């Protein structure tokens, strides 16, 4: 049996928000620990991970480790169906082929079962080598957010420079240049400890920042030659992080 | 003739908006009780009726019957005009062609007149059986709204079956399949004097849940071998009903 | 070196969101006196007009009269990246080829540079139209809009008639006809010199009250025989101003 009780059910909602833009399907692993997941993005560029532990539910129980096979389409649109403030429970039985996702309204007078049907994905987990921590900018998600909407519009590319006075974000195309700058300080905090210049594309970080409805801040970790990490905190309960190489 | 002031305009507004997306032309009777409309959709699958009693009207006069021919379309466009604090007030002559509407601002230093051309539509007989009621759902309108939608994600028909301590709302396809149950408590009330199980089509439903602001609850009367009927008051004036015959099983 | 600071940047951000619908590409005319633009509208049917004198900006610095090249659809993606308290500076350099619009926040944390290239336009020569007053409404703007866009659902055009008491706006199409009666009194003012009753297009009145958030008040200024204004203060700064023809003639 695997059985979670999960009282603030509009984390799960977020979370399939922030999935379903960029990864069509994938293994959501179940363990006594809590729920891990990785993919690859549906295009093999950027890497997703997200970890809820045990603890961030309000019921827990997995008696055998499993791997679901999920379509996230089919379970974001299941999600839309829960309200806001829904105490939702997954439950899905030993061997797996379907999952059950309960909505219990506050009330008590309303209850919603869902049962989905689950896929043939054969994933192996790829392996994440130890972080270097050259720079760490920690600033709103939503101010990411908008630099990231704000320089789409004038090119395909960011580059991001930190240095010990701040952090910049700049971006060239057919209409002109513009760039950002932020400095230390709705905080932004920056830890330089060797400067860094890389360049991203800003169609995958604008799918990244689907995630800022779970978290008022968001996390920059960048070294050269290895990918950037752009992390959401899940407060009490764990992270989604999302990975992408630079360009050339 | 035919003269009638309300001076909770919207009402109307949100009547035509619960109207033009099921009808596009309909007939409205005007007689000295009130205001009836009736028609079956431009499909012919559901049925809608109207009624808005001349006591609900700070004013209201009709020396002589009409069947006004009206396009909801353009009667819809005209009512986007008004304000939603506007006092409207509707007149037409003896022989009809067209009906005026005036909206008078509360401030009194703006007034609207729009005259709109009727036109000329068949009209066909029908009949409703009296109705039986097995099942009585009462429940907030956003509630039943909200069940409508959901369950269109997971399919096309919604199976309701109504039974002693609550209903229940199913359905199937792709992705899976889903249920909402309900029990009585916002309130949620359910009358079962027999069970009922019927499917019905999500699309008239999610059609007539556009009446939802209307009203704060809706009615739910089904029944065996009879069209679901739902319904939303308009108080102290009236109400729209809305009746779809079940969906007929296989074999 | 042209240099202009303006501590209301949510003002260029609004004039740039009612320009962009009507103006693919105009000239900026920089002076000591500040900043005009004139053009038809990318259909060449009404004019817009811009001023906005130096003495409105908090800083301005014009050595050299310029004539900038914008492509105002460019310009309004810049300056949606601007938030509606950002300090906008202007500034460019003698002999043009890039306007520069710096964003900065009020906190002080974070700031913005872009650099717009600018376009070498041929440009259509205009005058300002001749002016007679013969009848002038003051209006809510936001009565105004509402006014052109319920009329349009019946009509192509609307017909202004305007009395010493009051103002009528009428229109007429296959569903039926309307009209909208105004007496002075969120005040309407009317000052009528002579009687006055003229049809405008409903299409281009609704391209005008884009520019609706710049100011609380819209100005009607009617006259047979000259261009219909359209005019929104900016104020303590200057005005746009939409012409269009009573008739063909």
């Amino acid at each position: 049996m695997f059985e979670a009780r999960l009282v603030q059910g509009s984390i799960l909602k977020k979370v399939l928000e922030a999935l379903k833009d960029l990864i069509n399907e994938a293994c959501w692993d179940i363990s006594s620990s809590g729920v891990n997941l990785q993919s690859m993005d549906s295009s093999h560029v950027s890497l997703v991970q997200l970890t809820l532990r045990s603890e961030g539910f309000d019921t827990y129980r997995c008696d055998r480790n499993l791997a679901m096979g999920v379509n996230l389409t089919s379970m974001s649109k299941i999600l839309k169906c829960a309200g806001n403030e829904d105490i939702i429970t997954l439950r899905a039985e030993d061997n797996a082929d379907t999952l059950a996702l309960v909505f219990e309204a506050p009330n008590q007078e309303k209850v919603s079962d869902y049962e989905m049907k689950l896929m043939d994905l054969d994933v192996e987990q790829l392996g994440i080598p130890e972080q270097e921590y050259s720079c760490v900018v920690k600033m709103p998600s939503g101010e990411f957010a908008r630099i990231c909407r704000d320089l789409s519009h004038i090119g395909d590319a960011v580059v991001i420079s930190c240095a010990k006075d701040g952090v910049k974000f700049s971006a060239s195309g057919e209409l002109g240049n513009g760039n950002i700058k932020l400095s230390q300080t709705e905080a932004v905090t920056i830890e330089m400890n060797e400067p860094v210049q890389l360049t991203f594309a800003l169609r995958y970080l604008n799918f990244f920042t689907k995630a800022t409805p779970l978290s008022s801040t968001v996390t920059l970790i960048m070294s050269a030659d290895v990918p950037l990490v752009v992390e959401y905190k899940i407060a009490d309960m764990g992270h989604l992080k999302y990975y992408l190489a630079p360009k050339i």
